[PDB]
């Protein structure tokens, strides 16, 4: 069966609260990478998106390339936004998305820690390629980016990435979440206890 | 409706004519990044790249890490690059390609300075690494450079980074020209005018 | 009669454990040179890999060159390793396996120093090159690894030089053992009797 | 059909006449790569060898692998090399033979000195491996190091790696010469005007 699953990164923001809306509406499971400092100031986006079934997830607290990669830090942020997360909905996540995507800023070091740490690392099989059409009228942007991922959709699994602190981005979702239902796909979102690798360094640990 | 853009980065150099001729053969534009001084060495290899239906952007002229981005001189390294071109070739060119890449160098306030100044920056979508294949028969390099490439053409569009200043990069450059076509992709050079964002900070001013 | 000699340097590792198997599952012998602080710190894994049928020589304490070859401290090094590693094994080897190479390092007095100590030098007759394929998808980097070496195996002895102390080099093994049987050679580990010369500085007392 | 190109390293040496007649009289054309300073000790020789039809090459003046390659001196070692041959034989040669071969030791910056200055680079198809038969009983090592290469020989055209500065590379020349003679080899030597590439990095400028 084709399975679909919607990430979003980045959030939350305000544009969340009509995307949470959105998605019940059509009874459709997501993803979420929240970043520390918009779980500090919406924890009750937060408490909603776990409490709508969606999957919440981690995507560091800085969003810094150089503190994550080049110093380090990555693993460590990502347990620090774990735990901010753990505070709201009582869980605490394994499964990160590395901001800028794991390669090439995630080496082997750093693999190992996230292995040891007990993290798995989720990149994408589609880029929305939201972030082209910032600032730009909503509606013609959102149309593009509809089909930005409806055309690449052809693959049994597919996760996409967007980014719910845009307006064309949450706009865009609508015309994909039944697009892709007609190729077959259904909206689920990540668990832990069905994980299966998608990363860029095809490394099968995380 | 896929366009590949071959990008070549810090020549001209003493393998450009080799492969200025490969892409004459088989009518394929590209685009080149050219550092300063090289454009001093070899002006003739450059009037020859604009002349055959190829973009020429800039790349500095230290390609040097602290001076360009530390010390914020990227702006101003790119515009006397830029004046180096127009004197050979009339056009001042706007696009830009950062060595080492934009992510982490150009901080947003280079990046306000670069989009202040009129130019843009591109990255990439591929990297190739040819240039790290340097320790090995030329031809079992170009033949891995050019399944690195092949095997990542994916994307309708695919910015892929190469460098004509290395001979097994150069050599991978008929294969890669090869597979591609076999994959549906046209090669055309950059154009101005028709210009969109590609680059790690997700920018879409540059 | 062919015979292929793989060698891993730099160990134990992390992912040594896992090529401790593969060899295992192929019924295959080879040989480790071992690094004084990862002696320390892994002791099961050098005995494991002596208990297993492999051979397990030296590969210095601190693997710097300054160190070993400018002031003269190699043979210390090598000696001071040797006895870590009997200390876990119960038998002290003779074989050394040069940081770097023994060319140009290795100069006349420290062969000849050497020679004196009752130690023998292994260098390769083939570099995997597999330290250096650290920035593509770990099974793409093995397959170019797996092909470097399937390709330059041509004579009947052939010592194989890789690192289990990287992810993509254990990966590239499954590979080459599959390749070289196939190409009639066998998998046996160094052994002291049957001691025969392979060094750069083409010294047959080493 | 088959041709065989015998070289000799290091020379002129002790045993290169006793070699020169051993050639003479199986009527035998070979390729000797001279050290300059074997040159300036040994006119006669280098004068011979020409006088008797062989080729007469470079071999570099210091035989040092971190001057020539590291320090970047090869070139200008092979043409002060090629001065001193000139002055006995009268023509500066052009063939140059690595020492310790081309690979890793000649880079891409160097490989364009030599095609700048007018040079050719050989490395071998057969090593003889005679180093390792070295201080040994001579009949027995050079009946091995006979067979060494006629066990190596099956492409038509063969360029067979031995030393004329070791008894027992000597010594095995005479088995070789008939191995090879039956298996319809000729024993042509190298020359200038019917180049073909053969060296380590398949550079086909060499
Ligand atoms: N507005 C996008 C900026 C960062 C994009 C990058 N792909 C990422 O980290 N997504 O989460
Ligand atoms: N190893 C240093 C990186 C150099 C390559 C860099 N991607 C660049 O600027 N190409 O043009
Ligand atoms: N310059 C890289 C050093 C790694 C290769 C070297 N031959 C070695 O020490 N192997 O153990
Ligand atoms: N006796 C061997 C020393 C040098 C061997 C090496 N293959 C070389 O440079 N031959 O010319
Ligand atoms: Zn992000
Ligand atoms: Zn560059
Ligand atoms: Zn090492
Ligand atoms: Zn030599």
């Amino acid at each position: 069966r084709k399975v679909a699953y919607l990430t979003f990164d980045d959030g939350p923001g305000k544009y969340t609260a009509e995307l949470l809306n959105t998605l019940k509406q059509h009874d459709a499971k997501a993803t979420f990478f929240l970043i520390g400092a918009n779980v500090k100031e919406f924890p009750d986006l937060v408490k909603r998106e776990n409490a709508e079934g969606h999957y919440v997830g981690m995507h560091s607290m800085t969003h810094n390339f150089a503190k994550l990669y080049k110093n380090g830090e990555y693993v460590n942020e990502m347990k620090e936004d774990q735990g901010l997360i753990a505070n709201i909905i009582g869980k605490s996540p394994k499964l990160t998305r590395p901001p800028y995507g794991s390669m090439p800023g995630l080496n082997e070091g750093l693999r190992n820690k996230v292995v040891e740490g007990g993290f798995k690392v989720w990149d994408w099989t589609i880029d929305s390629l939201d972030w082209r059409y910032n600032k730009m009228p909503v509606d013609a942007a959102a149309a593009q980016i509809a089909q930005n991922v409806l055309t690449n959709a052809t693959k049994p699994q597919e996760v996409i990435l967007m980014h719910d602190i845009h307006p064309q981005s949450v706009a865009a979702v609508p015309a994909i979440l039944k697009g892709l239902k007609e190729k077959g796909y259904e909206f689920e979102a990540y668990h832990e206890e069905s994980h299966f690798p998608v990363n860029f360094w095809h490394d099968n640990r995380m």
